[PDB]
C-alpha cells in the first residue's frame, strides 16, 4: 500500500513543478502512478489531500532538520548560527520549490494547510525568542523588543522573503542574495542597540 | 452609472467583512447595490473584477499619501520619518482588512490582482532603496547590504506582518505592537553596523 501512495506522492510533485492544483486532474495522477481512478481515490480523498500530505512531507523534512540544529552546542560565531539556521529553511523549501507554491496558495483555502503552517511557525517563532531571551539573559543582546513580537516579525520576514524568491515574484530578492539579506536583518535587530 | 458602480463597490466592501468573495454571489451584490443581475453585469464582468476594483481603490489610496509624505520635507528624527512612513500601509490597509484580506487570497488565482500588487510594491521598493542610498551618501547609514535588496526584504517583511496581524492570524504581531516591531527592524537594519 505504502508503495502507491508513495508513488501518487511523487507524480504529484512532479506535476505541480509545471502547472497549479487547480490544472492537475485525478485522471492525471493515477495515470503518473501506474494505478486506476478508483485505487487513487483508496489512498487519497481528493487531489488536495494529496497536497497536504506533500506539504507535510516538506514541513516535517524542515522541522527535524532544525531540531538536529538545535540538538547541537550552539553556533560558532553569532552570524554564523543564524546563518547556519535560516539556511536550513532556505535548502529545504527550496528543493521542494512546487509544492511549497501549492501549498502556500492553498492556505487560503485550506484550513488543514492553514493549520500545518501555523503549528509549524508558531514551534520555530517560540524556539527563536527563547534563543533572542537567552542572548539577553547571558548580555550578547540588548533588551530591546519583546522577544516574541520581534521572533514573530522575522520570521514572517523570512517566509514572505524566501518564497518570493523561490517563485522569482516580481519584486524579489535573487534566490542568491536571499541568506545574506535576511542574516544581516536577523543580525541588527537582534543584537543591535535600540 | 458612477453611483450605481459606487453601490456596488460598496456592497462588495460590506459582504467581504462576513464572508470571502467564494461565498458571494452576484445576486448578493446586486440586491445590496439595488439593481437586477443583469444591470450588475453593465457595470462588472465578474465579482472578481468587482475586487480588483476595490483592491485598486485602495492601493491607490495608499498611494497617494505615501506620495504627499515623500513630498513633504523629510522626517524629524530617523526613526519618526520611517514611523511616519510605515504608519501610512499600516492605516490604510487597516481601514480596509476586508479587502486587503480578500486582494492578498487573490494574488494566487488572479494575474491582474498580482500585477496590480507587484506594481505597487516595486515603486515603494524603488523609493526605499533610493532613500536608503541618499541617507549613505550623506553619512547617516553604513554602506552595507545592497539598498535595493534590502528594500526589497523590508517591504515583504511589512507586507506579510501587517497582513498577518491585521486577519490575527496565528502567528501574528498583535495589531497594537506592529508598528513599533516594524520600525526596530528597519531602523537597526538599515542604520546599524555590520
Amino acid at each position: 500500500g505504502d508503495d502507491r501512495e508513495l508513488a501518487i506522492l511523487a507524480t504529484a510533485e512532479n506535476l505541480l513543478e509545471d502547472r497549479p492544483l487547480a490544472d492537475i486532474s485525478v485522471d492525471d495522477l493515477a495515470k503518473g502512478a501506474g494505478i486506476s481512478r478508483p485505487t487513487f481515490y483508496f489512498y487519497f480523498p481528493s487531489k488536495e489531500a494529496v497536497l497536504l500530505t506533500l506539504l507535510d512531507r516538506v514541513v516535517n523534512q524542515a522541522d527535524m532538520a532544525l531540531q538536529t540544529l538545535a540538538e547541537n552546542p550552539a553556533d560558532t560565531d553569532r552570524e554564523n548560527m543564524w546563518r547556519t539556521w535560516i539556511n536550513v529553511f532556505f535548502e529545504t523549501f527550496g528543493s521542494h520549490k512546487a509544492v511549497t507554491r501549492a501549498g502556500q496558495a492553498a492556505r487560503a483555502t485550506s484550513v488543514e494547510v492553514a493549520e500545518l503552517w501555523s503549528t509549524f511557525m508558531q514551534k520555530w517563532i517560540a524556539y527563536t525568542a527563547a534563543v533572542i531571551d537567552a542572548e539577553r539573559d547571558r548580555g550578547a543582546a540588548p533588551r530591546t523588543l519583546p522577544a516574541h513580537e520581534l521572533a514573530t516579525a522575522l520570521n514572517l520576514m523570512n517566509e514572505r522573503t524566501l518564497f518570493a524568491s523561490f517563485a522569482g515574484e516580481q519584486p524579489s530578492v535573487p534566490e542568491a542574495r536571499v541568506l545574506d539579506t535576511l542574516v544581516h536583518i536577523w543580525v541588527t535587530s537582534i543584537y543591535g542597540e535600540n
